C-alpha cells in the first residue's frame, strides 16, 4: 500500500497543495531553451534505467526522482512508460558519488510516495494518443510541463486522500526531526 514521508516543513501542505507549488516553481520544460534545458538522466541501466532523475529547466532548485523499472521510447511518440515504485520530490539534484552512472539524489528531500505502484505500457504499433493515457505517462509528462494534475487524478483514483494536509494524513509519516538542514 502507498505509504508518504515528508519533511516536517511541509506539514501544513497536502499532495495537492505541495505540487502545485513544485510544479509551478519547477516550470514547464517546454518553454527552456535547449541550451539549458534539463531532460532528465536515465542511470541504473546499460533511454531506460532504474532511477530518472530531472531538475527544473529554468534554474529553480525544484527537482524529481522516480524509481522502479523506467523506460522513455523517444522520437516520435516521447512516452514515458513501465513501473515507478518510488518518487521523490525535493530540491536541489545533485550526481552521487562515482558520477551520473551511479545515480543522483535530492539535497533536500521534501516529500517520498513509497509503493506508489504507477504503472503504465507503451505499444509501438499504437497512436500516440493512446500511448499517452497512460497513468505513468501522464503523470510524469504533466509534471514535466509544471501540471500536477494528472499525477492528483491518478493518486484520486488509487484511493489516496490529495486534500488532507500531511500532518492529519493516515498514510504519511514525518522524517524524523534533525539538524543538519
Ligand atoms: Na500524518
Amino acid at each position: 500500500s502507498t505509504t508518504i514521508q515528508y519533511n516536517s516543513n511541509y506539514a501544513d501542505y497536502s499532495i495537492s497543495s505541495y505540487l502545485r507549488e513544485w510544479a509551478n516553481n519547477f516550470g514547464d520544460i517546454d518553454q527552456a531553451p535547449a541550451e539549458t534545458k534539463d531532460r532528465g538522466s536515465f542511470s541504473g541501466s546499460s533511454f531506460s534505467g532504474t532511477q530518472y532523475a530531472i531538475g527544473s529547466s529554468h534554474s529553480n532548485p525544484e527537482g524529481m526522482i522516480a524509481e522502479g523499472d523506467l523506460k522513455y521510447s523517444f522520437m516520435p511518440q516521447h512516452t514515458f512508460h513501465g513501473q515507478i515504485d518510488t518518487l521523490q520530490f525535493g530540491k536541489d539534484l545533485a550526481t552521487n558519488a562515482g558520477g551520473p552512472s551511479a545515480g543522483k539524489h535530492l539535497e533536500k528531500i521534501d516529500i517520498t510516495f513509497n509503493e506508489l505502484d504507477l504503472s503504465g505500457e507503451f505499444d509501438s504499433g499504437k497512436s500516440m494518443t493512446e500511448n499517452h493515457q497512460g497513468d505513468m505517462h501522464k503523470s510524469v509528462r504533466g509534471l514535466m510541463k509544471g501540471n500536477p494534475d494528472p499525477m492528483l487524478e491518478v493518486m484520486k483514483a488509487k484511493g489516496i486522500n490529495v486534500d488532507t494536509a500531511f500532518k492529519d494524513l493516515s498514510i504519511a509519516s514525518q522524517y524524523p526531526d534533525s539538524g543538519y538542514m
